[PDB]
This record gives C-alpha cells, structure tokens and sequence, in this order.
C-alpha cells in the first residue's frame, strides 16, 4: 500500500484554500523526471489534529465508484498531509456551471443517483457527511461523479441516531440549526438542496444563499424562523414537478417523515428512465 517520501511530493497548483487547511494537486515524483502520477493533497494550514486523522481513516475505509480514492498518507517527522487520487475534471460545481448546454436532466439524474448510491454506502458505515454540496462533488468523467471531500463526516454513536457538534446555514438542516444535531435524516435534508443546486445549473441568482436572504427580506435567526414557517427554496425554472416533490420531501421538518437515500436512488432512477426518449 502506497507510501510517499514528503521530499518528492512536488507543488503543481492550489485547488482549494480555506480557514484552517488547503487541497493541492501535487506531482508524485521519484524519478525526478516529471513522469510521476498527479494526485490530490489535503494539508492542515493553522483538536483539529484529531480530526484530520479520524478523516484520514474514515476515507480509508471507504471504497466506492463513487467515492473519491484514498492513496495514503504523507508525514514530516515526526505536517501530516492526506493523498487522494487527482481528478482533472474538477467538482461538479464548476463543471455543471462550465458546460450547462451540454448536460440535460438525464445527466443530471445519472449525478443525482451516483450521489445517492454514495451516501447509501456512507450510511452503512453509519458515517454521517455533514457537508453534502455540488461544491464537494468531482467530476470523474462526464457520466460519473465522486463525493470528494469528507472533512465534516463524522461516525454516529453505536447507541444514538445523531452527532451533536463557519458552517454552510442554507444547506443545513432546521435541527442542525438549532440543535446542533448531524444526522442521516439531516444529509438527506442537504441532499435537497444538492438537487435543487443540479437543477438551477448553479445560477448564481438562483443559489441558496440568493434565494434565502431574498425571501428573509441574525441571518441565521432568520433562516431558523423562515424555515419553521414552510419557507423553501422555489422549484427550479423548468424543473419537473417529481423532481421538485422529491426536493420538498428532503425539506421536511420532520426528521422522519424525510425519504432514505435508497429510496431516494430509487424514485431518480424511475424518473430518469422515463425521460429517456
Ligand atoms: C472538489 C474537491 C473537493 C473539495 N476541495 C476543496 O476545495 N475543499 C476540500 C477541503 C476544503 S479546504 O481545504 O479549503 C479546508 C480545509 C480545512 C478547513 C476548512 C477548509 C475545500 C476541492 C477538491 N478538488 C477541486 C479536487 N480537484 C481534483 N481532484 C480532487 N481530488 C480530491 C479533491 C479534488
């Protein structure tokens, strides 16, 4: 299983910066003659210790076509650095912005449910993402994506159906809010608004925080008391009305009566194979 010398590890360009960490695309290089295979490198910048390793072992454990590759880690003595595979095509974020008349709703779908099947596989390790957002979606090739980032994922407790613990407040689920309560139930929240991002092609007017902070007139108070009236996000212009039923269902306050994730793989795949004509 791969092992990395830090010293040949060479700097390419950054493809991520944030409050306390970074993602770069490095070149693994032994050689020393550029011929070493590209990969992905995520780096702590500023216990969060703790919590990059536990990320470290929860990527990992997970092997998935449509889950980001782990290949191992990489260690000063004694500036601990996480290898992924590299994927070229970038996250799905960018990539639906880039090329929206190229990518119909049956592309769309076909993310949709790779996305689903995904978190279905998360959710039998009892992991729980937290982060669910075209944002930490890659691009494999134009007919597959992989969730790519795992930093906020955390292991639910053997006994208990939830994790009490910046955070993105318009992908959040109400509970979250408001209990600090990370659960399935609240991924699949998330999950809904991952649809309604596909289906607005991340039209920058059209995004979460757009929408919300327009229809609010504490932002985060606001958007507890908005959400607690039946506030949501309005159905995508063009967006087909099971498409939309199924966003809705996700944005239900209550925890149970939101769908699950091999439900919700389920319904897209009937939806998509309905399209196809
Ligand atoms: C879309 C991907 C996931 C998200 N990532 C990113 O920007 N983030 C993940 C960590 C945070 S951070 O490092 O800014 C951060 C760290 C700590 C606290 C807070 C923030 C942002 C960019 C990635 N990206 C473009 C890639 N492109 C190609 N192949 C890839 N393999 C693996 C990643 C990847």
């Amino acid at each position: 299983p791969t092992q990395f010398e830090e010293r040949h590890l060479k700097f390419l360009q950054q493809l991520g910066k944030g409050n306390f960490g970074s993602v770069e695309m490095c070149r693994y290089d032994p050689l020393q003659d550029n011929t070493g295979e590209v990969v992905a490198v995520k780096k702590l910048q500023h216990e969060h210790l703790r919590d990059f390793e536990r990320e470290i072992e929860i990527l990992k454990s997970l092997q998935h076509d449509n889950i980001v590759k782990y290949k191992g880690v990489c260690y000063s003595a004694g500036n601990l650095k996480l290898i992924m595979e590299y994927l070229p095509y970038g996250s799905l974020r960018d990539y639906l912005q880039k090329h929206k008349e190229r990518i119909d709703h049956i592309k769309l779908l076909q993310y949709t449910s790779q996305i689903c099947k995904g978190m279905e596989y998360l959710g039998t390790k009892r992991y729980i993402h937290r982060d669910l957002a075209t944002r930490n979606i890659l691009v494999e090739n134009e007919n597959r994506v992989k969730i790519g980032d795992f930093g906020l994922t955390k292991v639910l407790p053997q006994d208990k159906e939830y994790y009490k613990v910046e955070s993105p407040i318009f992908w959040y689920a109400p509970e979250s809010l408001t209990e600090s309560k990370f659960s399935v139930a609240s991924d699949v929240w998330s999950f809904g608004v991952v649809l309604y991002e596909l289906f607005t092609y991340i039209e920058k007017s059209k995004s979460p925080p757009a929408e919300f902070m327009r229809m609010i007139g504490s932002i985060v108070t606001h958007l507890i008391e908005l959400l607690k009236n039946n506030g949501r996000l309005p159905r995508p212009d063009g967006c087909p009305d099971e498409i939309y039923m199924i966003m809705t269902e996700c944005w239900n306050n209550n925890v149970n009566q939101r769908p699950s994730f091999r439900d919700l793989a389920l319904r897209v795949d009937q939806v998509r194979d309905n399209m196809a004509g």
